[PDB]
Order: C-alpha cells, then structure tokens, then sequence
C-alpha cells in the first residue's frame, strides 16, 4: 500500500526505476552512482 524504496527528484518524484544492474554493459554509461 506504501512501503519504503522513494527517490525524490524535481522532475521525477516516485520509486527508483532501477532493480536490474549489468557490470558487463556495452553501451553509454550516464549514472551518477558508475562514479568512484
Ligand atoms: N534510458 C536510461 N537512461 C538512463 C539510465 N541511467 C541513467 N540515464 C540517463 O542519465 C540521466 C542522468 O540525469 P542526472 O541529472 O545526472 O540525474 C538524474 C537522477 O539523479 C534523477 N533520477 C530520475 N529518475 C531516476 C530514477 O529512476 N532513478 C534514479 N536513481 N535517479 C533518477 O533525476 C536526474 C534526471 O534524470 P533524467 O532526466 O531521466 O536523466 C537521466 C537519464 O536520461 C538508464 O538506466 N536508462
Ligand atoms: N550502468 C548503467 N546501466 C544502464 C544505463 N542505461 C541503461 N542501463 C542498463 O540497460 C538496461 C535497459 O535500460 P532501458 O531499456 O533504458 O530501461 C530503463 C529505463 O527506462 C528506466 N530507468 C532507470 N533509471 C532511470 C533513470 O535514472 N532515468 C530514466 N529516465 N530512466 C531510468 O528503468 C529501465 C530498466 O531497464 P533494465 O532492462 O531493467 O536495465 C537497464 C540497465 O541494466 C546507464 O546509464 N548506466
């Protein structure tokens, strides 16, 4: 009904649309979380 998992962005506002993640992508890399 309204469980936790809430980002909060200005032109963005609900749950992360994240839940798969490749380390072996081929492709542009546009993450702020790929950054060391
Ligand atoms: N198709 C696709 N594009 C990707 C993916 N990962 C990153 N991007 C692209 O990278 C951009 C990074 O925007 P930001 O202003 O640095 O930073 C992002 C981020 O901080 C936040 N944001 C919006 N939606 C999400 C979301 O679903 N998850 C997360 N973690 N942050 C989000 O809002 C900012 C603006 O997002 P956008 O305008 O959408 O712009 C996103 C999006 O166009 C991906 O897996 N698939
Ligand atoms: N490290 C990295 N991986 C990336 C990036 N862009 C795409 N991918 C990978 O490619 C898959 C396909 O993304 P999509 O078809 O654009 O579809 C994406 C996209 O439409 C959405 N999404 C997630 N985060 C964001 C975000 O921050 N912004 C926007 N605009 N969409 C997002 O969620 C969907 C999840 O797709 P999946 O097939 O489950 O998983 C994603 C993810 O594993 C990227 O910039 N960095």
């Amino acid at each position: 009904s309204k469980p936790r998992e809430w980002v909060e962005a200005v032109a963005y506002v609900g749950p992360d649309r994240r839940r798969f993640n490749s380390a072996d992508y081929k492709g542009p890399r546009k993450r702020k979380a790929d950054a060391s």
